[PDB]
């Protein structure tokens, strides 16, 4: 019994129950071993949501560093698609990433990052924000098409129902894109009074 | 018994117990009723949380219209810190607002913020995508304060160690300014091509 096997059975849980109905009672259960067994890889709840959130951007998202042919801008564009479409792939993925602290495995890409964009000619603090940015929009628009969904069932007017539509029609794609594509052109902005 | 009085019962609740914990039993219990009887105001959890995410902008966020004074870009950084504050007075406080549909006390409002945006220059769907940027934005950011502040106990590189006490200082409120300031700028440059 293992660290990944552990994980991996946590993992098919998650898209089983679900985030709330997550709990290691039902990992143990599940893996077919005795709770003070589990406790060893997996402390408490909150221990499994962190290694949750680590291993499902380490199974996930490949785009955490610049490519040798890539701007800044498209950067940080194919890194937040990367983001939403690994916080995608689980049930509640959004839920599950929200309020980790980095890992230690992703410490050196997250330093080369913030090194990354300081060489492009942001400021740390400018830097910082231009990561958080992402991080909490990719992660709200996220939030939003997964709660929406699991929201099923139990008169708008005239421009707010093609709102609705618009939103609705592709899950929240076209709008990820927009907002995205609008925070670089601000960024751009930023860069450009120095 | 009113719908209000239900309504600010359920609010101390959410704050007592977090939006997990929160439950239809749990509410009837607090406010010294049966459950058939509360169940004529509140038919469930989903329509609970439902009426709490409508009441809480309802009571606490007040710039939902340009004033008279304001451009666009003035009325979505007011709208959009208006909200963020809201957001923040309660407990779980994003959590309860993600999913939630437009309420029919919103209709008009909505609708008028589409078409003030409409009027200063953006199409529909820009509109559309630029009211969801600070929704999702500012839904993520809160979501982080909320969920890192829940999360309080059980060796960062350099750049890392200052992003992470950059962050947490001022609980996102430095990086929520700047971002927000950074998604109109790129919004004006948005406009600037048509
Ligand atoms: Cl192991
Ligand atoms: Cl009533």
């Amino acid at each position: 019994l293992d660290k990944e096997q552990v994980i991996d059975n946590a993992l098919i849980l998650l898209n089983e129950v679900g985030i709330e109905g997550l709990t290691t009672r039902k990992l143990a259960q599940k893996i077919g071993v005795e709770q003070p067994t589990l406790y060893w890889h997996v402390k408490n709840k909150r221990a499994l949501l962190d290694a949750l959130a680590e291993t499902i951007l380490q199974k996930h998202h490949h785009h955490v560093l610049p490519l040798p042919n890539e701007t800044w801008q498209d950067f940080l564009r194919n890194n937040a698609k990367s983001f939403r479409q690994a916080l995608l792939m689980y049930r509640d993925g959004g839920k599950i990433h929200a309020g980790t602290r980095p890992s230690e495995s992703q410490f050196e890409t997250s330093e080369q990052q913030l090194q990354f964009l300081c060489d492009a000619g942001f400021s740390l603090s400018q830097a910082v924000y231009a990561l958080s940015s992402i991080a909490h929009f990719t992660l709200g628009s996220v939030l939003e098409t997964q709660e929406h969904q699991e929201s099923q069932k139990e008169a708008y007017p005239p421009l707010l129902t093609q709102a609705v539509a618009i939103m609705d029609s592709d899950n929240g794609d076209a709008a990820f894109l927009f907002v995205l594509d609008v925070m670089i052109s601000g960024l751009e902005t930023v860069l450009k009074s120095a």
